[PDB]
């Protein structure tokens, strides 16, 4: 199976390398990037992200509900366009399909 857990790890590395301040919104605020895998808050969040990717691919994802929840953290369209670029890099690094269509579905509600 596509190793979405590894893709997601590379996604967050890309995302917080380019936009370190985004990490302040998470329960692993302030944690060194090379230590995220040892942080309990990160382990839970990355698992949720992996679950959402599998739901989007499996056809059950609630993109409107995910967008609304991100709006609820003052995360919007600009951040998701940046996420699109970071996910494209993470997917390419693993020879995984791109997640641009799933991220566009979220963007359609932002
Ligand atoms: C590929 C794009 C992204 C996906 C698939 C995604 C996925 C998720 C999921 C599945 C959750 C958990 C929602 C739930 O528990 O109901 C979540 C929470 C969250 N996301 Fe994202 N996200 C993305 C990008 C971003 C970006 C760019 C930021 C900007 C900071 C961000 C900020 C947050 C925050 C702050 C939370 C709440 C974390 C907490 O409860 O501690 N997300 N996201």
């Amino acid at each position: 199976m596509v190793n979405w857990a590894a893709v997601v790890d590379d996604f967050y590395q890309e995302l917080f390398k380019a936009h370190p301040e985004y990490q302040n919104k998470f329960g692993f605020k302030g944690v060194a990037l090379g230590s995220l895998k040892g942080n309990a808050a990160y382990k839970t969040q990355a698992g949720k992200t992996v679950d959402y990717i599998n739901a989007a691919i499996g056809g059950s994802a609630d993109a409107a509900g995910l967008a609304s929840r991100h709006k609820g953290r003052n995360v919007g369209s600009a951040e998701f366009h940046n996420a699109k670029a970071c996910a494209a890099k993470a997917c390419s690094a693993h020879g995984a399909p791109d997640l641009g269509h799933a991220i566009d579905d979220i963007l359609s509600h932002l």
